[PDB]
């Protein structure tokens, strides 16, 4: 009923500019994730996003793209099925992750973003929902998904201001709130807020009161810019504050020192005496 060998199932979620459905590859006897886009939509993107996935193929933690085409009223992208998102797993774990789990995640997540940047793209929506654990033998592997908002940043793109927020406000960089064109530094700053989100259970600019929706962004921006990093990270290892400070110090077109940032957390990991066995909090449920 789709691509001759795929059967469409129930709806399991939504991404940028489309919904994700469960499917079965009948010939291979394997489940897949299927993203649908109305063929007649005013701004078609799916075939663009699929070209990005096809170009990222072979990178660690990039989902495999099995088929792309058009059936009936829909453009179709068939992907390997992945496991739960870090947001789902965070909620399943009662919104508290151990330091070991945060550091295991940080190590992989920095690498995913570096890989995307190595392919001349910035993700621009770094958030727990867009990182998924693999299934089965890949269950220790963090995947990144959803390139619907991705953009090619290179010869670097020029410095531009006054550009509406393209991403989630909660994890957006301060530069993004100021209207500055996003670049590599902003993906990493967003990751920094995600890590503090995992440590705290919430960020201090969550749950602010506002009506007309522009007011909400104003208030998030204000709180984010008036919350010093040392206050945000108080009571947690200094490496997280150093990480955020480093990202906030990056120039627009700087190539981030990914190795330095990973080594920050690796050194903390070793000082804690943790083992790199990939045993996350959720793997210890009986
Ligand atoms: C672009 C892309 C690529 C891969 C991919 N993999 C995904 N995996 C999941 O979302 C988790 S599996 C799952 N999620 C949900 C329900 C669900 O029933 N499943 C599921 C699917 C198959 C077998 C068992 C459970 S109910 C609503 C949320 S998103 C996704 C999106």
């Amino acid at each position: 009923r789709v691509g001759n060998r795929y059967r469409l199932g129930r709806k399991i979620g939504s991404g940028s500019f489309g919904d994700i459905y469960l499917g079965t590859d009948i010939a291979a006897g394997e489940e897949v994730a299927i993203k649908l886009e109305c063929v007649k939509t005013k701004h078609p993107q799916l075939h663009i996003e699929s070209k990005i996935y096809k170009m990222m193929q072979g990178g660690v933690g990039i989902p495999t793209i099995r088929w792309c085409g058009a059936e009936g009223d829909y453009n179709v992208m068939v992907m390997e099925l992945l496991g739960p998102s870090l947001e789902d797993l965070f909620n399943f774990c009662s919104r508290k992750f151990s330091l070991k789990t945060v550091l295991l995640l940080a190590d992989q997540m920095i690498s995913r973003i570096e890989y995307i940047h190595s392919k001349n793209f910035i993700h621009r929506d770094v958030k727990p929902d867009n990182f998924l654990m693999g299934l089965g033998k890949k269950g220790n592997l963090v995947y990144i998904i959803d390139f619907g908002l991705a953009k090619k940043y290179r010869q670097h793109i020029p410095y531009r201001e006054n550009k509406n927020l393209t991403g989630t406000a909660r994890y957006a960089s301060i530069n993004t709130h100021l209207g500055i064109e996003q670049s590599r530094r902003d993906d990493l700053e967003s990751l920094g807020y995600v890590l503090m989100y995992f440590n705290l259970g919430s960020l201090p600019w969550q749950g602010l009161k506002a009506a007309t929706k522009r007011q909400k962004y104003e208030r998030i921006s204000e709180k984010k810019m008036s919350t010093p990093i040392e206050v945000l990270c108080k009571g947690y290892p200094s490496e997280f504050a150093t990480y955020l400070n480093f990202c906030r110090s990056l120039r627009f077109d700087d190539k981030p020192d990914y190795s330095y940032l990973r080594q920050l957390f690796r050194n903390l990991f070793h000082r804690q005496g943790f083992s790199y066995d990939y045993v996350f909090d959720w793997n210890m449920l009986k």
